[PDB]
């Protein structure tokens, strides 16, 4: 909603556990925006369904609905 | 909507229950899921993901 | 064995391991057309054609 | 009675036997057949499938 | 007595019809039993050519 | 371009030092990939992300 | 091609002296990756990235 970012992202999907991948990858928004999920294995995020739930996260963010 | 075991044991598939919680896969993330992306996932069999897929719709709507 | 005895019953008991591995139950079955037999790898008409009609009738009451 | 063979050879339609061989038309299945069917499984001729038709209807007098 | 089909076609001015007849593969045993239907499924587009078809295969055969 | 300001560019000058020692100029990190910039120290896959969008961009 | 025609052209011309010392030929320098260059004293990925693209050319 109103001015975004990681630590607030990762609190409303339920995926604030990854807070410490995000923080030492230097994961910004606009970084994850480019991502899929090849990228997201790539720095350790190993369940599908956490990958889903940050890949259409962020295109909803973004998105504007 | 429910409960990811609960689900799973009313389509007689409590097999896949390891897969799902490795994966991570809640209900919702199930509900955006077709037969590629649950290959991704493992589910092998055409039968197991048609029962999911039909399964979830079912479930929301 | 429901869907072994109904493969038999048709003449397509060599379909078995195809749907063994696809684990494909009646109520699965009840669902396909031919695209979604060939998906797994039926890839004669015929027993396409077989397929659905024989669980047509078998559902279908009589 | 009669095979899908046989059948094809006593209408001059021996050609076709290895379409019907690859898609397991056996006689009770091309009963069923009319001519959306039968270009389906690759008989574009509309004479060739008019034999087949007429003939497998002929063959259940 | 029954003709090579291209020599019927030629009796009825309908030359210009063999391709489809050879691609159809339409004898006149088949043709015999056609219709204006059957005939459109097959590209026969005018009525006129149809007609004489029909007619010229009862001429030709029922006589 | 020069390479101060290309990471000044993408918030990255706190590696110019790393740049300065390897003698990375902008003709070679253009051949770098993750594995090569890993090699030379930059650990966050975010950092070193941003600096192959950047260079990609930059030769169009 | 002569050793001092050939980091002119890649602008590594301050590297001549440890060539010399090294006694390394082209013929050498083509079997050489970036631990090999590393012991000869090229500290720099950037040099020794050049070097081996260069040579890898020829």
């Amino acid at each position: 909603g109103l001015d975004m970012n990681i630590s607030q992202f990762l609190k409303s999907l339920g995926l604030e556990h990854l807070r410490d991948i995000f923080e030492t990858e230097q994961i910004t928004l606009d970084v994850l925006a480019d991502m899929g999920h090849e990228e997201l294995k790539e720095i350790g995020i190993n369940a599908y369904g956490h990958r889903h739930k940050l890949i259409k996260g962020v295109e909803r963010l973004l998105g504007g609905q």
